[PDB]
């Protein structure tokens, strides 16, 4: 694809974005990235990859220490010059200006006549769940990626055997314990991860949104309280962000919403009397205790585990499924390995960097499900979103 | 700015690029990066900044250990599938494909029907000087940026006072010596750096190219061998790539070209009977030994030093200058703090993370030059080129 060819494909993607077609925003972004690569000389690729981006990561991390994005949000259309922001942040003015000027250059904040102004991005990054995501990513994930070359040279360029305890995460952070055990042993990073989970794919269509999975036809239609008064269980749902969205979309609810996660996660949920779900403790490596519910939902859970654990996780739902009633809803990335895209590779490498795990093709998922005693009904996807929704049933 | 307005500017700069207008390639990349910023939601920014790019850096680093880009260059348009490259690189084929698919998604290589192919980018990165740049950047510069949050938290968010010994480089690499001393004390990174200086801005218009600095009218016109038989001294020219480029564009040369650097750099230059310059050792903090030359040229040298040192560097040329004849040519970034651009913020932060130094405005440079006993004749710039060309003369 020549630059002239990409310029045309970008202009055609822009028209579809203007027509508000699904995924056209994401397609317009990917055409813009392909155009950059077709134009940059190798020296510019070196400067962007190893100068601009590591410095951006460092400054954005430093932003969470000094309240930078919160000050620019509160300053609104007025903004703040370098002297003002240096005074609020407690920073040397020349230091601040130099760092903020990289943010301007990287399109994270804007400047005009010496004044700095928030963006929708920087205003969005001021929220506490993004603050804690930035901290987790820079303090925890970044060193694991930095250790890929030495670790894989040291292990013979082998895929980590057990995944849980012989990967780049353990070498970077100088431990011989698994990443979940590391989380529990290294506060505040368990809590940052719990906040992070409400942010890693936010602002994208949800599995249950309109045009994606037909929730109303498959779940609400035919829901039967004589079989079970539970409508949906979110197995591994974290603090509940996902099940909370579902409840808001499909109210009045005909049955209960049950959140399941580990006790340390469940205890972290802020008390709210408007809550529509019941926050419960359940370990996915034991048999599912809620019986015959209309739907059992997982999002970004078995993708962190090897084949045997992924088969157990799914098989532990089987004893609770009511034949001809209970849906198994697996909300996970399905790798199309003939068409690689960044949404899948990002998560696959994040899975390698933390859990020594991997993302899966439709064939791999079909195999884990069949071994678990389940079979696929249908797979649903939506343009622009990373994950698919695999509906499964008792084999 | 609005996406629909960036869409038009991108299309406008596309027309300018297809007319081969100066800097239009660089403006199209900039408009492409601006559109992506206007479209990406914060969660996508998080995944790109904190997953895609650190993963990209490490895979490009790992590529230099297993001869990847070279194998893809050898394969030319035939390419290699995952099993073949895994065999050649000595990696598990599953691990290789996962890492190679991120290079595909990030536009570093391409894929069709399970075959991977090199690009102009990956083919260019196979060259040794880029291989060593990659090694330097991921091993040496990467941890320096990674220590920015903790270092400036600890030092009070202050500019490094001395710069050389009190910076994030010393904090990241657990030393209290200067970066130049660290280089000498940590082979092979000195020589990696020396190769790196032929790559960090390669493929961009040089100061002496057509439409930039008028070398012929200012230097060749009026060259007077009765004053001196030396046409140009490159003060701090590394292994001589810049002075070699100059000699080839302006042959047959009317006078001598003299390179000056540290002996540990000069004695790393491959012996070459076709070379057009004389390779000499000279310390920029001693008086310039070559007397009355037509030009004394500096590229990316005093930007690495504080004000007092940079004055000495420029001042040490003054005793050698022939009044009304000798030109001083300083080829450095001139920061426009009314217009932040990646080309200057990149190298400014690079200067901070290695030398504790900074890039300078036109006011800063004029003040240093005046203190050195010099005055500015003119300042030359070129669309899309990071550096300017400041011509100075005896005050
Ligand atoms: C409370 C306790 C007993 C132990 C800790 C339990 C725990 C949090 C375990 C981790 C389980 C797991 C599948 C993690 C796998 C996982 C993701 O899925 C997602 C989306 C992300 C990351 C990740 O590691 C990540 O770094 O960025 C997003
Ligand atoms: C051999 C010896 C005795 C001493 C070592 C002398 C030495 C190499 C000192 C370094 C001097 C100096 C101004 C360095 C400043 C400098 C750059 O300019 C450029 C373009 C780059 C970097 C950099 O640090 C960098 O990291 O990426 C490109
Ligand atoms: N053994 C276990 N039992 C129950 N939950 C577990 C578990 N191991 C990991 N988890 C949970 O699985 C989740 C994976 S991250 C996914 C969170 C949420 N489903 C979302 O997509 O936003 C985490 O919340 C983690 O606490
Ligand atoms: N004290 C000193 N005396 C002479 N050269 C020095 C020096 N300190 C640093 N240098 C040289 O200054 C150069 C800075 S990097 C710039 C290299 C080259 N001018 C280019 O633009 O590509 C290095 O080659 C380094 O060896």
């Amino acid at each position: 694809a020549s630059p002239a060819s990409i310029i045309q494909e970008l202009a055609s993607a822009a028209k579809q974005y203007e027509n508000n077609e699904s995924g056209a925003r994401e397609a317009l972004i990917a055409q813009s990235r392909a155009l950059i690569a077709s134009l940059e000389v190798p020296s510019e690729f070196i400067q962007h990859t190893f100068w601009s981006q590591p410095a951006l990561s460092a400054i954005v991390r430093l932003a969470t220490d000094v309240n930078l994005f919160q000050y620019l949000k509160d300053a609104q259309e007025e903004g703040l010059n370098a002297e003002a922001l240096a005074s609020k942040t407690g920073m040397d003015v020349s230091l601040f200006a130099r760092l903020a000027r990289h943010l301007v250059a990287m399109n994270v904040i804007t400047s005009r006549n010496g004044v700095f102004y928030g963006t929708a991005l920087s205003n969005g990054l001021a929220a506490e769940n993004y603050q804690q995501s930035i901290r987790f990513c820079h303090d925890v994930s970044r060193p694991s990626f930095g250790a890929f070359p030495s670790f894989f040279k040291g292990n013979g360029y082998k895929t980590p055997a057990l995944g849980t305890t012989d990967g780049p995460f353990q070498s970077a952070h100088k431990v011989d314990i698994s990443f979940p055990q590391w989380l529990v042993g290294n506060p505040p990073y368990l809590q940052y991860f719990n906040s992070y989970m409400s942010a890693y794919r936010a602002g994208k269509p949800n599995w249950c949104d309109n045009g994606f999975y037909p929730v109303a036809d498959r779940l609400l239609n035919g829901f039967d309280a004589s079989v079970s008064d539970v409508l949906l269980v979110d197995v591994g749902g974290g603090r509940g962000h996902d099940i909370a969205t579902f409840g808001s979309q499909f109210s009045p609810l005909p049955g209960r919403l049950v959140l399941q996660d580990r006790e340390q996660v469940i205890n972290s949920i802020p008390a709210d009397e408007s809550r529509q779900f019941e926050a419960t403790t359940h370990d996915i490596f034991t048999t599912q205790p809620v019986k015959h519910a209309r739907a059992y939902y997982m999002h970004s859970v078995p993708h962190g585990f090897g084949d045997e654990d992924a088969v157990k996780i799914m098989a532990n739902l089987v004893p609770a499924l009511a034949k001809g009633y209970s849906r198994v809803l697996l909300n996970e990335i399905v790798v199309d390995e003939e068409r690689p895209v960044m949404s899948a590779t990002n998560m696959d490498l994040i899975m390698l960097a933390h859990m020594g795990a991997k993302e899966r093709t439709e064939a791999d998922w079909r195999s884990i499900l069949t071994r678990a005693g389940l079979k696929v009904v249908n797979i649903y996807s939506y343009p622009g979103v990373a994950e698919s929704l695999i509906e499964a049933e008792l084999a």
